[PDB]
């Protein structure tokens, strides 16, 4: 039953990944199918089991940590499906791992865009960030929509929490790590802010 069950997994993995969904139910699906795989993985290591069919089994510590990773996913996606957001169009990529943990950390985002910013007035001197204009977050009131931004003290998002911006990442903080002068400047798009930490 193990191996059978492995192969479902993988088999629903690769599957999926090849589809593309919109709908939400499909990458709660991709998730549960990771939970599995590498929870029977991890449960095969700490058997001793090195080889399953003619593959070698990963590290019980890799595998554990995917499967932690694909529980948070899943759980977190499950909650969603039963919220008013439920019903948007959901890609893999806004269902991915890395968009979950990439800024701010632990929720979940799309509509993306650009944002550069300029340090010292050096055209070379150039970091390009990603905002995300919807945020998706579990409160203690369960999850809600907010919505992020940029000006010229750095990239923030508001909720109706309360009234202002909840900055998480500072471009004169920035200006600190990558400039020499403190100087910088912010292009959106048709908007250039400019600052000094």
């Amino acid at each position: 039953t193990a191996c059978e069950r492995l192969h479902v997994a993988q088999e629903t993995q690769m599957q999926l990944i090849e589809k593309s969904s919109d709908k939400l139910q499909d990458h709660i699906l991709y998730w549960t199918a990771v939970r599995t795989e590498n929870t029977l993985l991890y449960a095969a290591r700490k058997k001793g089991v090195t080889v399953l069919g003619h593959c070698r089994v990963p590290h019980s510590v890799v595998c554990q940590e995917r499967a932690k990773q694909a529980i948070e996913m899943q759980l977190s996606l499950q909650e969603l499906s039963k919220t008013e957001f439920g019903d948007e169009p959901w890609s893999l990529l806004d269902t991915s791992w890395d968009r979950y943990m990439s800024e701010p950390k632990r929720c979940f985002k799309k509509g993306a865009r650009v944002v550069e910013v300029e340090f010292d007035g050096n055209a070379s001197n150039t970091n390009w960030y990603t905002v995300y204009s919807n945020l998706y977050m579990r409160t203690e009131d369960g999850w809600q929509l907010a919505k992020a931004g940029a000006d010229g003290t750095g990239l923030y998002y508001c909720t109706m929490a309360g009234a202002g911006r909840i900055y998480y990442s500072r471009f004169g903080d920035e200006a600190a790590r990558f400039s020499t002068t403190g100087h910088y400047s912010v292009r959106d798009q048709d908007r250039v802010y400019a600052g000094v930490s």
